[PDB]
């Protein structure tokens, strides 16, 4: 057969996936799914079914229920959405290559033409405050709302929940929180601010990272609550002391925190629907909102009733495009991101008269790994390993700012460097072990052997290690002032890990207030938009600190949720 549905209907009715009537059920398509796992079972029960050593694509670190129909589309040939940053040896049945092409909200205009009749019918629905993204910003929001007497629709554009947010690692950074304490830590909101301010190159907006500092333990407090594990709290470049948190042994933050989000969500019993994009914020005649025409993907487009909409729909770092066209520097590079951050909710803010800011300011993460192609955690590098070049020197502080330690990556030959680290490192970070997992972390019992393996100069290596180790013994790092030395790469075997950086985070985005508000370029209110997390600008300034992102969605996603429902 062609396709999947020609598989099934060889010996099946087509009512063993449709409803009686054949009429999609929404564009989460629940019910059709449902009827795939009335018959194979569970993800979980498939997994069991598709096992490699390494990987699986029925058991991945996605959070959430991720449908079947993510992947296996029933009419026509599908995509795996793994693809978008891996090429496993998978054997789909009915696969086609992945390929994104999402049509630009600009594109969107040759749809006038199916809006036009959405616009004039009936509002699908009527609630309260419409939530734009299902990362750690919306579901902050669509939950802080709900608690606070608002009805909500949460809406996401891709098959799958979590955006950049679940893939999220080294951590969630607050001062000074209940968890520092435990961990023997001092730390305040006012070494934060002052961290963070300095980081940016003092181009963040004072009110906004005083929003981010100030209510940072009550963000940690808050998912806390709701059943996250924030325990352990490491360090990332650029900080003062080690404060950003993540789950016991040093697992990825990202993953973890939607998760509870999601299953929090669940809970209250939100409206979640996936496969459904936003497109235009609706104004009144005086110029308030009132609505949102979305497009689902199964359904079509319309609209949605609301005196408030939430921007939640993360940067476009994805879309190197524009990036290059703000930053010519990272023309070309690989991006560490999701396939859909491509910027399209910027547009949807700016045709609602919202002002962008900060553009210009797009941070690349120091660390892709070259071998994988995915982001490798700045926690490896917080919690003890050095930065090598192929020469088997350092050639700078692992820990400084992502700006300059990009940059010096960057100079050194053949343009990456090496992670070098120990066991103990290994055994300090458990992230780690999924890049050994990824085959991405080759190792051995000597750091000659190493250095033979990897092209790096072996007999240099060995005494650049014998040297770090000495520095760290006596406690100063009088090669590249490192300001934290916290483990001697001594115990077990070494690995390497090639890295170079790939674009990560846009700075800039949508400009709001400390309530979130969305503003026009007159610096005006525009009454019922809010924006929070990535997609907004003026929190980060011209370098964002890592751990800040995660601190930023759910500090502001919260407060726009609760703006949002007050605002009502
Ligand atoms: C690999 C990786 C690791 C990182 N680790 C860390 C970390 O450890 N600590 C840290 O502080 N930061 C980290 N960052 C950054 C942080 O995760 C992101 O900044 C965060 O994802 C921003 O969250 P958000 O809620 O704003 O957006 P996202 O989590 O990206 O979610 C936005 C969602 O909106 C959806 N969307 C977009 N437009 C539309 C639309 N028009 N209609 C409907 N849906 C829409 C997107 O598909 C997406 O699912 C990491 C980023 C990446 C990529
Ligand atoms: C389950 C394995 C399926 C069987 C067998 C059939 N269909 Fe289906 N159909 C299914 C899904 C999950 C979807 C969504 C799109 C996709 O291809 O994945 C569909 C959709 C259609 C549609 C489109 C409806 C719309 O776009 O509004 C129609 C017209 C349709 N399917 C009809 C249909 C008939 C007549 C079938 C029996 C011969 C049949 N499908 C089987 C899943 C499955
Ligand atoms: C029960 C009534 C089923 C429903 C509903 C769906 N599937 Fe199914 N599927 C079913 C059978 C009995 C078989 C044959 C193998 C077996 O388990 O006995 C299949 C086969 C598939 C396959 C493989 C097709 C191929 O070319 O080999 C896949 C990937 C699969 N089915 C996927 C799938 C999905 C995603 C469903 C919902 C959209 C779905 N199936 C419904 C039985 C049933
Ligand atoms: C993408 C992330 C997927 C999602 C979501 C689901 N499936 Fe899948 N499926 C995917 C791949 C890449 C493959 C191949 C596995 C490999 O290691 O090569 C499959 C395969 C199937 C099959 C065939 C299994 C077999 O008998 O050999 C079935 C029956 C199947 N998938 C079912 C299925 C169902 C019902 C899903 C939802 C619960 C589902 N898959 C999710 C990728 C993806
Ligand atoms: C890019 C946005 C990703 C997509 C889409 C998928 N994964 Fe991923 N994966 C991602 C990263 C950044 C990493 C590095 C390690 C980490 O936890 O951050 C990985 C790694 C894996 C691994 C190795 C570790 C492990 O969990 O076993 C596997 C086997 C893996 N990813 C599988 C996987 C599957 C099956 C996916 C589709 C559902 C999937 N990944 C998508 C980034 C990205
Ligand atoms: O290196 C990390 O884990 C990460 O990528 C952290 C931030 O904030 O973006
Ligand atoms: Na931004």
């Amino acid at each position: 057969a062609d396709n999947l549905a020609e598989f099934h209907v060889q010996n099946q009715e087509c009512d063993s996936c449709h409803t009686p009537d054949g009429e999609l059920s929404n564009d989460s398509l629940t019910y059709e799914n449902t009827q795939c796992v009335s018959c194979h079972g569970t993800l979980a029960e498939v997994a069991e079914t598709t096992k490699h050593e390494h990987y699986n694509a029925h058991a991945s670190h996605f959070p959430g229920e991720v449908a079947c129909t993510s992947c296996h589309s029933a009419h026509e040939k599908s995509m795996v959405y793994c693809d978008s940053c891996h090429s496993f040896d998978f054997n789909m049945p009915y696969a086609k290559k992945w390929l994104r092409d999402e049509p630009t909200i600009a594109e969107l205009a040759k749809d006038k033409s199916e809006r036009q009749a959405a616009l004039a019918s009936a509002p699908h629905d009527t609630v309260d405050v419409v939530v734009v993204g299902s990362g750690g910003a919306g579901f902050s929001a669509a939950i802080s709302a709900t608690d606070s007497g608002a009805k909500v629709i949460l809406i996401e554009k891709e098959p799958v929940i979590g955006g950049n947010a679940k893939l999220a690692a080294g951590g969630m950074n607050a001062a000074w929180t209940d968890q520092q304490k435990a961990k023997k830590i001092t730390d305040s909101p006012e070494l934060m601010f002052e961290d963070t301010m300095k980081g940016g190159q003092n181009i963040n907006d004072p009110a906004l990272v005083k929003v981010l500092s100030s209510h940072s333990k009550d963000s940690v407090d808050w998912m806390t609550a709701m059943g996250a594990d924030l325990t352990d709290v490491g360090m990332m470049g650029g900080a003062s002391v080690n404060r950003a948190h993540r789950p016991t042994g040093g697992a990825g933050v990202g993953a973890h925190v939607v998760q509870v989000l999601y299953d929090n969500a669940v809970k209250r019993n939100i409206d979640l629907r996936m496969n459904t994009r936003g497109i235009e914020v609706l104004k009144d005649d005086k110029g308030t909102v009132k609505g949102i025409l979305v497009k689902g993907m199964y359904k079509g487009y319309y609209w949605v009733k609301a005196d408030a909409v939430i921007l939640a729909t993360g940067g476009f770092a994805k879309n190197n495009e524009r990036v290059a066209k703000l930053d010519p520097s990272l023309k070309g590079f690989i991006s560490t991101n999701q396939p859909g951050a491509v910027g399209d909710g910027l547009d949807v803010a700016e045709n609602a008269g919202g002002a962008l800011k900060d553009m210009q300011y797009i941070q690349a993460h120091p660390t892709l790994s070259v071998k994988g192609g995915v982001m490798v955690t700045e926690a490896v590098r917080g919690n003890g390993a050095i930065l090598v070049n192929r020469e088997g020197k350092r050639f700078v502080n692992e820990i400084t700012t992502r700006d300059k330690a990009s940059a010096a990556i960057l100079a050194q030959t053949g343009k990456s460097a090496y992670l070098i680290f120990d066991d103990s490192v290994r055994k300090s970070l458990s992230k780690i072990d999924k890049y050994i997992g990824l085959g991405v972390a080759p190792t051995a019992d000597s750091l000659v052997k190493l250095g033979k393996m990897e092209g790096i100069d072996g007999k240099a290596l060995t005494e650049t290690v014998a040297r770090y180790n000495s520095l760290v013994s006596s406690g100063k790092d009088t090669d590249f002032e490192r300001p934290n030395l916290p483990r001697a790469l001594n115990e077990g075997n070494y690995y390497a890990i090639e890295v170079t950086p790939g674009v990560h985070h846009t700075m800039g985005g949508v400009m709001i207030d400390t309530k979130a508000e969305v503003m026009n370029a007159k610096k005006q209110v525009i009454p019922g938009l809010y924006g929070a997390g990535e997609v907004t600008g003026g929190v980060h300034g011209a370098n964002r600190l890592g751990g800040n992102a995660i601190s930023d969605i759910i500090t502001f996603g919260r407060l726009a949720g609760e703006e949002a429902a007050k605002y009502s």
